[PDB]
């Protein structure tokens, strides 16, 4: 049972290649198998390491004061998920002090799950409990607050679904330093 | 009744992003779709036809600014309890951006994932998607959690719609994420 996170970092600035390269340097991806191509980067490890690396990359990039967005898909349990390309929360210490607002829009997709609308509803209540929820929009749920919280919720919701359905995915759209 | 939707974001990797995004949307004729924009994304609602017409036009216009921009978003249709509002519907209208962007070009390397919900045979449909991509000559390969496409936007968007329609036909609720990179430095 391998967890993954195919994402992309989008820095809305002329020096985006720099911005990107930096955040991925300041992050201890020693706990996850990584691979990048022209369109995106995929992380494969445990739910812990993956959500660990993910929050670390967002925090760094966000602290660049640059308006940057993290867009990716968390996946686990894919039928026939190759048994390869895989590896404590290493970045936990380094990022503990880092702060950043994480307005987010996510969508949970429990696959071949008859009761999927129920799990999504549960997902919301989880976000309402954690105080991160904000509202529902077409095709997604809205969150906010500090990146440490938002990411807490995302992982909570992921595990909740993860424990009920074999194959689930969850897309996230986090906007760091939005102009507005 | 069965309204299609597209929630997306435009990511221009340039200091002049606010302008690039405004021009792409402004240059696109969005009269055949309901639209709503917030701090994170823009959502389009209407028929599969008008939604994909708008999506492709927006991509082509953004791409033709010669800046490195990315279109990331999700196509959805058939959501249980999906409201019947927030839409523009007119089966009798032709795609409004077709002639405007016909003469436009832009490479659309893309990574996408099909999600047929509550569908026991969802892995098979994804396989069908891969075969549509090949018969169209846009298939490049498969990667973890996604299928890859390449070629001009007209063909890539044509493939995405073919895939979307194939699945929409067999399953009630399906979503399809897309990640197209235009003018990438690579």
């Amino acid at each position: 049972r391998i967890a993954g996170f195919r994402f992309s970092l989008y820095p809305m600035t002329d020096d985006f290649i720099s911005v990107i390269k930096s955040a991925l340097k300041k992050t201890d991806t020693s706990k996850v198998w990584t691979k990048t191509d022209h369109i995106s980067t995929v992380l494969r490890g445990s739910i812990d390491h993956v959500f660990d690396a993910a929050k670390a990359i967002y925090l760094h990039a966000a602290n660049s004061e640059q308006h940057i967005v993290m867009n990716g898909t968390f996946s686990i349990g894919c039928p026939g998920d190759t048994q390869g390309d895989t590896y404590k929360r290493v970045n936990e210490d380094a990022v503990r002090g880092l702060k950043a607002e994480a307005p987010c829009q996510f969508a949970l997709y429990p696959m071949n799950e008859p009761d999927y609308m129920g799990l999504i509803m549960e997902a919301v209540d989880i976000a309402k409990a954690q105080g991160t929820f904000v509202q529902g929009v077409h095709y997604a749920s809205e969150l906010d607050g500090d990146a440490h919280d938002v990411f807490s919720t995302l992982e909570a919701v992921f595990r909740m679904a993860e424990q009920q359905t074999n194959h689930i995915t969850m897309t996230v759209n986090l906007s760091a330093n939005s102009p507005s």
